[PDB]
């Protein structure tokens, strides 16, 4: 019932007790492990509400106190009467931060307590959503000195009235399928891009076209808006030693900001809750540039480096992969946009695991997502055993709305 | 029941039915995943069902399920278990069982090769000297002057668990480690403890950076005894780099034969506690782990120094640059000497084809993602994007605690 995690590099052993507060199902049984799988009523609500408020009042050193019980009562009366309830601001800030703290797939949680929360619960239209979003983008970007933030729109009601940001991230590049057969821009977005023009976007049909936001307010058909160009901070990609690099015409955006997830606090569901921090270098350099299904530029780069591409064992993919990543780090650093390397990020996360075991009795961590997609075993997280379990408040992946929604 | 795995690069979706034949526990629950935890005397009562499952499997595979031959063998094994409380595998059973332990090993990326395995039956062995000779012939046949062949040697099964055969080495060929009084280590820090046991047992240590350890062999539950593998039998490759002429002066070399000797082989409920097996290396096991783990030879600093990389900031990716170069050197050195080796690109592509063939032909392929994805260049290999199900089939290879912890010393 109490569980050990060992680091095989340092021999440090940690004891996890936090997992018995785990509630949700993980996808694994005694018979099958699904560690590597990407997607494994009034009655139901008050347990959830109670459980959250209990942890809330516990964290403010006020468990079992008058203010505590009074709130539990107020919330109970409200559920019994209205079919749901409203979070107080303090609870909302606590909820959001803890959802980040519980995010087992996030390497950057050392930062979890420094999260600016924008309460957009008074929002009522998509124009309103647009306005809240621009302000988020601008506050977070901060001329390159990036700041963690989240913006929280109205919670689920009867479920026919959801708020949703159709985009998967606030800022992403367009993708178009061409007559010659290939793909221009980002192949991850062909589908969404198509829906954009189908709803009326004047696509420039270029390679690095910042997509338009598609916002659904109050379960209504979604609407189009361009983020003011001057709010999207982009970085042109150059190498500190390879002068030809620039000529590939590579840029990326400074602000990673995930906008398809669902935040669950005390059993209430916030379906639109874009959040943003700052990039770990490998995310652009390894995944966005080098994935076969993405920009897929290894071949081009290896060529310019005059490497032996005749056989896999010359490790030309690997050599090129590293330089592409050196270039992403250099560029962001030279233009003074916050970015973190995988060595630094994973080191910070180990320090953070130690803190969470010391101070909380554990840290849910998903090793498959935490170990970077390059140079795994030279980073310390490779050698660290992790327990993965689901705590609330949480972030949850939700299905692309277009698959669902009717017009 | 059905279970789907998707590949996120190709969108290819596979369907696993084989997990339905899964027995042992994983260590995971509906509330906790332990997929990244390294580690998550048998009664008559429990043995006949395990013999029965296995022989049902064996006879299905040779297309004789339900034959007289099958039914007679069931009855015969039933009888041995009744009378002697264990049983003996036929040669054909042992061979099939050893091949399947490999096939079922979910942490092994090399399984496209599972059906080409040389089985050396050493179940007539009685002494450590006998074990030494069996092991020598294994090393020599497996090496084959650089053209490596997969092989396994199987010593007699557990009886009362008081008479176990064990190879105390974790691999047949490994380098010594020596802790210095200043706190540093000479040779392989991974083998310090075992090196000490060897020294305590009588070995005269050369005290160099690349000393091949002596075998330490237990037969019949007896205290183990030391033997030196004939040096002419230990094929080694000096490490050099194709463009960097200074690389050779680092002094590195490595052995050609990866041979795991610390695992327990389970077949039809029988336990084979000494069963060293060997294949050939994937380059990253040497170049990433052996040389670049901080707890191992740890040559990163030294390589980047000589490369004159900028080492003031981790964000120069100097560690990453040195890593690739060392791994280029390993593959180059092995290929130049005609010693079998496989790079991680080729090994993972081959594994993905094996996996797909396995889903078509068998209804699944249990796979441990954490172990199968290489420890460098993760996502530029096709396995990174592959969903995998991990579960446990028999026959199988299981981890054993080191014998020096459990062994009853006789004197
Ligand atoms: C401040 C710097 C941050 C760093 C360096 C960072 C690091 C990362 C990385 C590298 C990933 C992998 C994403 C992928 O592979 O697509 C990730 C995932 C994630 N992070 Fe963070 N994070 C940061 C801030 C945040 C914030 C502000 C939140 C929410 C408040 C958050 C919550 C999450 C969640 C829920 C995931 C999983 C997303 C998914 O399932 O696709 N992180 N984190
Ligand atoms: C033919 C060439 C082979 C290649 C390229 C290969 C590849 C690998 C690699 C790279 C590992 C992980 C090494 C580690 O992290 O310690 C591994 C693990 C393993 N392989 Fe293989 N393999 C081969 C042959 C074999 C053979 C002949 C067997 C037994 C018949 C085998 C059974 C295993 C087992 C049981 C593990 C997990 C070991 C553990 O838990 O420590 N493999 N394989
Ligand atoms: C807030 C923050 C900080 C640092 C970095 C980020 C980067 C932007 C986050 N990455 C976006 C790319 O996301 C794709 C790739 N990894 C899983 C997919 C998204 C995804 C897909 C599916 C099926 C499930 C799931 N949970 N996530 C975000
Ligand atoms: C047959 C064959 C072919 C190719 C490569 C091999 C590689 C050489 C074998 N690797 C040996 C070093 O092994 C350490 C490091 N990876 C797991 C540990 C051993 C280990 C430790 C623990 C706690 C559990 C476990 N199951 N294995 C074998
Ligand atoms: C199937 C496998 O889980 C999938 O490719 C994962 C692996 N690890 C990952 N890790 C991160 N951070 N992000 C990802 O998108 C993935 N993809
Ligand atoms: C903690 C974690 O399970 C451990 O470091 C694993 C990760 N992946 C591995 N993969 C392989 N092939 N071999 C290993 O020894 C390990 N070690
Ligand atoms: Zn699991």
């Amino acid at each position: 019932r109490f569980l050990k995690v060992k680091n095989w590099e340092t021999d440090v052993v940690l004891t996890d007790t936090l997992h018995l507060k785990s509630t949700l199902e993980t996808g694994c049984t005694e018979h099958i492990c699904m560690g590597s799988i990407m997607l494994p009523t009034k009655d139901q609500l008050f347990p959830l509400a109670k459980e959250f408020l209990d942890q809330y009042y516990s964290s403010i050193k006020r468990f079992g106190s008058k203010a505590h019980m009074d709130r539990l009562e107020e919330v109970n009366k409200e559920i019994e009467s209205t079919s749901t309830y409203q979070l107080k601001d303090t609870e909302l800030i606590y909820g959001a931060k803890h959802a980040w703290r519980n995010a087992s797939r996030c390497v950057g949680r050392i930062q979890w307590s420094k999260l600016q929360v924008f309460d957009a619960r008074d929002c009522t239209t998509a124009h309103g959503m647009f306005n809240y979003i621009c302000n988020h983008v601008k506050y977070a970007t901060n001329k390159g000195n990036l700041r963690s933030a989240i913006t929280i729109f109205p919670q689920r009601t009867d479920g026919k009235h959801d708020f949703r940001v159709w985009n998967s991230q606030l800022i992403r590049y367009a993708g178009y399928k061409q007559p010659d057969g290939s793909t221009l821009g980002d192949p991850a977005n062909v589908q969404f891009t198509e829906i954009c023009i189908q709803q009326g976007w004047k696509a420039p049909r270029g390679r690095f076209d910042v997509l338009p936001l598609l916002l659904q307010a109050n379960g209504n058909d979604p609407e189009l808006f361009q983020i003011p160009p001057e709010l999207v901070l982009e970085v042109p990609i150059r190498h500190p030693k390879f002068d030809w690099f620039k000529d590939l015409g590579l840029k990326w955006y400074g602000l990673p900001a995930v906008s398809n997830m669902l935040l669950e606090i005390g059993g209430l569901e916030f379906s639109a809750c874009p959040f943003s921090g700052w990039y770990m270098g490998t995310e652009i350099g390894v995944r966005d540039y080098c994935d076969n299904s993405r920009y897929n530029i290894l071949e081009e780069v290896a060529k310019k480096m005059d490497l032996d591409m005749r056989k896999t064992s010359s490790l030309w993919k690997d050599q090129a992969l590293v330089e592409i990543n050196i270039a992403v780090l250099y560029s962001f650093q030279s233009d003074k946009v916050t970015i973190v390397d995988h060595h630094s990020a994973t080191e910070s996360f180990i320090k953070h695991m130690e803190n969470e075991y010391r101070c909380r009795g554990g840290c849910p961590a998903d090793w498959v997502w935490i170990v970077p997609p390059m140079s795994g075993s030279i980073t310390p997280v490779f050698h660290q055993e992790m327990l993965n379990y689901r705590l609330t408040p949480s972030f949850e992946y939700q299905p692309d709305p277009w698959n669902t929604h009717v017009w």
